[PDB]
C-alpha cells in the first residue's frame, strides 16, 4: 500500500485542509483559531500548525506512520501548546521545541506522547522575549541568545542550555542569527558572518562556526533548508541567489544566480540529488545540488512579481505547487518536470506539506 497526503494552510482563513496527494480528493478540513504555518516531524506521524496571531499551536496526527504502514484517518488532536506569538518549529529524532517570540520560554516535548494525547512540556528559559530558535538535543538545547540592550532585534549567537536553562558551554556568537535547518546529524543556523553547524554524539551538543567563502558576494544566509537523504544546506544569499553549502567538506560554498527572485525553496526527499525553488516569474526551477547549477525550469504559474505566493511540496513521484490566487494546486511529475494536474483548494492555498510512503499491511 502507498499513501500519502498533502496538509494546506489558507492564508487569511483559519482551516487546514487535507488532501490525499494521489487522487486530489479532500480527506478533512481542519478549524483552528487562526491561520497557520504548517510544519511536520520527521516521521511525518505529525502536522503542527503554528498560529501565530492567535497564540497557539494545533497539532494533527497524520494518520501515516510506519517497513510496514498503519494508515487512519487525519484527526486534529486534543494537545495545544499555547504562548504568545508562536514562532520557530523544530523537530529532530521525535524531539519537538515550540519557540515563542512573546515568552520568555520556549516549550520542549516529545512526538510520541503527543500521539498518545499526552502533553508532557518543558519549558526552558531563554533570558528573553525574541524571535529565536530553540534545537532540541538529547538532556539539552540550543537556543538563541536575545540582543542585549534591545532584545527585540535580532539575536547575537547561539547557546547550550541544558533544560533547565542553564548555560552549559561558552556562548557561539553569530551576529544577525536568523535562518534554522537541519540536514542529517547537522544542524545550521545563518547569521551575517556564517553558519552555526551543531552535532550531537554522546555528551553536550557541539556548535561550530563556518563563514561564509571568502569568494562569495557580498551577502548572508536568513533563511534555510536542510536536504533529506545527502547531507548540504540552501540559503538565500540576497533576494535572487541561493547558496549550496556541504558542511562536510572544506570547499563548502556554491553561489546559484535565479533569474528571478525567490519565492520559496524545498528539497526533494526522494530524489535527494535534486532541490526546487520558485521564482517570482512563477517558474519552478530544477536544483541539481551535486552539479551545483539550475538544471531544468518550468512555468507553473502566471507570474507573483514578488501577499500570498506559491509554496512548493514533494510528495512520492510528484510536485505540489499551491497557487493561492488561483485556488488551486498543480501538481507536476517530479521526473518530467511537466504538469500533469491540478486540486481545487477553496479559498487561498497557502502553506504546504507533504507526507507519506509506503509499507505493507
Amino acid at each position: 500500500v502507498t499513501a500519502w497526503r498533502l496538509f494546506i494552510a489558507d492564508h487569511d482563513k483559519p482551516v487546514v485542509n487535507v488532501i490525499d496527494a494521489l487522487d486530489g480528493d479532500k480527506l478533512a478540513t481542519f478549524n483552528v483559531k487562526g491561520p497557520a504555518n504548517l510544519s511536520r516531524s520527521e516521521s511525518g506521524a505529525t502536522i503542527f500548525a503554528i498560529q501565530g496571531s492567535a497564540g497557539v499551536v494545533s497539532t494533527i496526527a497524520s494518520g501515516i506512520a510506519f517497513a510496514d504502514i498503519d494508515i487512519d484517518a487525519p484527526k486534529l488532536l486534543p494537545l495545544e501548546l499555547t504562548g504568545k506569538k508562536p514562532g520557530h518549529f523544530v523537530e529532530r529524532q521525535g524531539k519537538i521545541a515550540q519557540w515563542f517570540d512573546g515568552e520568555d520560554s520556549a516549550q520542549i516535548l516529545g512526538e510520541s506522547a503527543v500521539l498518545k494525547g499526552q502533553k508532557n512540556i518543558t519549558k526552558v528559559n531563554v533570558v528573553a522575549p525574541h524571535h529565536g530558535v530553540a534545537v532540541p538535543y538529547d538532556n539539552y538545547a540550543v537556543v538563541s541568545i536575545p540582543n542585549p540592550d534591545d532584545a527585540s532585534k535580532r539575536p547575537v549567537g547561539a547557546r547550550v542550555v541544558d533544560l533547565q536553562g542553564k548555560k552549559v558551554g561558552d556562548d557561539a556568537l553569530c551576529p544577525g542569527l536568523h535562518g534554522s535547518a537541519g540536514s542529517g546529524d547537522t544542524f545550521a543556523l545563518s547569521c551575517e558572518t556564517g553558519l552555526l553547524l551543531i552535532t550531537q554524539k554522546n555528551a553536550a551538543p557541539v556548535i561550530r562556526h563556518l563563514p561564509y567563502a571568502k569568494t562569495l558576494p557580498e551577502g548572508s544566509t536568513s533563511t534555510l533548508i536542510g536536504g533529506k537523504g545527502m547531507q548540504y544546506f540552501i540559503g538565500n544569499y540576497g533576494p535572487d541567489r541561493i547558496i549550496l553549502v556541504d558542511p562536510t567538506e572544506s570547499d563548502s560554498f556554491r553561489l546559484i544566480q535565479l533569474p528571478t527572485r525567490r519565492v520559496h525553496f524545498v528539497v526533494d526527499p526522494v530524489r535527494a540529488k535534486f532541490a526546487y525553488v520558485f521564482t517570482e516569474d512563477g517558474k519552478l526551477n530544477q536544483i541539481d545540488v551535486l552539479k551545483g547549477e539550475i538544471s531544468q525550469s518550468v512555468r507553473v504559474t502566471d507570474p507573483y512579481s514578488m501577499d500570498p505566493r506559491p509554496r512548493i511540496a514533494v510528495a512520492d513521484n510528484k510536485i505540489y505547487v499551491t497557487d493561492p490566487l488561483k485556488s488551486k494546486i498543480i501538481v507536476l511529475d517530479a521526473t518530467s518536470f511537466k504538469k500533469t494536474s491540478e486540486i481545487s483548494v477553496e479559498g487561498q492555498p497557502f502553506n504546504i506539506v507533504a507526507v507519506g510512503g509506503s509499507g505493507k499491511v
